[PDB]
C-alpha cells in the first residue's frame, strides 16, 4: 500500500532523535527552502519535497519531530513508512538512545523490518567521540544501513534520505 498526492506516490519519512543532533538541519538541508528568511523550526513540523528518485517522480512528506511530547507520537509512527534515527557523532548519549527510538517504533508498527537508516550527523566536526565502526556494528545488529552526514557541509544529506526512500520502495515490493 502507499500514500498519494495527485498520480505520483507520497512516502511518510520521520526523522527521529535527541534534541540537538541536527534532526531540522538535516531535513532543512533536504528542503532547501531559499524563499523563506530563515527561521529555527523548535517545533514538529512535517515538510514536503517533490524529489525524482531513479527516473520516479515522487512526493516525500518529512515529519521533523522534536522527539518533547507529541500527543501525535505513536500515529506518526504508524503513518511513517520509513525512519531516519539520527545521533550526533560528537554525542553518545544521543547514539545510546537510537535503541530506545528503534524501540518504539517496532513497538508501534509492529515489525523488525521497518525501513530505517542510521544517521550520524555532524561528520564535519574535527573531533568525535562516537566511531564509525560503533555505529556501523549497532546498524548491522539492526540490519539497517548506516550513513554519516553533516547538515552543514551538506556530505551524506541526499544519500541518508533517498536510500530511505529506497530502502522503503525494496520493502514495498518484496
Ligand atoms: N557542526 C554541525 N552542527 C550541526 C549539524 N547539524 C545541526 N547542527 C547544529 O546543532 C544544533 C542543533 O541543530 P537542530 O537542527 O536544532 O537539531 P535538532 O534538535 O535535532 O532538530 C544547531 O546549533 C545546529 O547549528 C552538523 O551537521 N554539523
Ligand atoms: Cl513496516
Ligand atoms: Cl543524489
Ligand atoms: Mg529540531
Amino acid at each position: 500500500m502507499h500514500h498519494h498526492h495527485h498520480h505520483m506516490t507520497e512516502y511518510k519519512l520521520v526523522v527521529v532523535g535527541a534534541d540537538g543532533v541536527g534532526k531540522s538541519a538535516l531535513t532543512i538541508q533536504l528542503i532547501q527552502n531559499h524563499f523563506v528568511d530563515e527561521y529555527d523550526p523548535t517545533i514538529e513540523d512535517s515538510y514536503r519535497k517533490q524529489v525524482v528518485i531513479d527516473g520516479e517522480t515522487c512526493l516525500l512528506d518529512i515529519l521533523d519531530t522534536a522527539g518533547e511530547y507529541s500527543a501525535m507520537r505513536d500515529q506518526y509512527m504508524r503513518t511513517g513508512e520509513g525512519f531516519l534515527c539520527v545521533f550526533a557523532i560528537n554525542n553518545t548519549k544521543s547514539f545510546e538512545d537510537i535503541h530506545h527510538y528503534r524501540e518504539q517504533i517496532k513497538r508501534v508498527k509492529d515489525s523488525e523490518d521497518v525501513p530505517m537508516v542510521l544517521v550520524g550527523n555532524k561528520s564535519d566536526l574535527p573531533s568525535r567521540t562516537v566511531d564509525t565502526k560503533q555505529a556501523q556494528d549497532l546498524a548491522r545488529s539492526y540490519g539497517i544501513p548506516f550513513i554519516e552526514t553533516s547538515a552543514k557541509t551538506r556530505q551524506g544529506v541526499d544519500d541518508a534520505f533517498y536510500t530511505l526512500v529506497r530502502e522503503i520502495r525494496k520493502h514495498k515490493e518484496k
